[PDB]
């Protein structure tokens, strides 16, 4: 009968953060302005629909042009640690990445503090 | 300024367990007692040592014979979901398993639950 490990989540994410700063296990790359970003597939599938689409439909390297290399580092960063680092002037940048993206849980927020 | 998410890494972790349920962007397939587990490295990796040094160190399919698949099954439910399905006469069974897979959350927990 369930034992809850209400800190289990939080530490299974944590260590994909760790696999993420030092480039272990990591699948895929996304490139934004030049930029290289190793990650997940799964991981991002799990918070972008977006993305799920894109993995589940180049082979390795993923480009994308139509959010910042800016906004995407801030929302992996959320993807990997739960906090989405953003300043007052910058939440309505994040809103249109997030929205392109299909990050719902983003989306709502920033559309939320902007009315 | 970091915006947090309390429900994220839960939502991240739903969403990796959907893609196990679903057989999607799994990397991976554990072997034991003939029966096979379609899951991530990466979620492995992060919440079992034994996972970490095996994929960090065959080459899709990994045999395990040091613990029954029914202790991978519950251990695995657990990895993905945060829940332990334990009945009270197993609880010691499961504790064998997670020290050879050194999951240290679920052997400290068992262990405290055996005195
Ligand atoms: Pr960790
Ligand atoms: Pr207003
Ligand atoms: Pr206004
Ligand atoms: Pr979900
Ligand atoms: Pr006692
Ligand atoms: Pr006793």
């Amino acid at each position: 009968i369930g034992i809850p490990f209400p800190d289990h989540s939080s530490d299974i994410l944590s260590g994909l953060n760790e696999q993420r700063t030092q480039g272990l296990l990591c699948d895929v790359v996304i490139l934004v302005e030049g930029r290289e970003f190793p990650t997940h597939r799964s991981v991002l599938a799990a918070c972008s629909q977006y993305f799920k689409k894109l993995f589940t439909s180049q082979q390795n390297v993923y480009e994308i042009d139509f959010v910042s290399a800016e906004a995407l580092t801030a929302l992996m960063d959320f993807a990997y640690t739960a906090t989405l680092t953003v300043s007052t002037a910058n939440v309505g940048d994040i809103l249109s990445a997030a929205r392109l993206l299909e990050i719902p849980a983003v989306s709502h927020v920033c559309a939320d503090l902007l009315d």
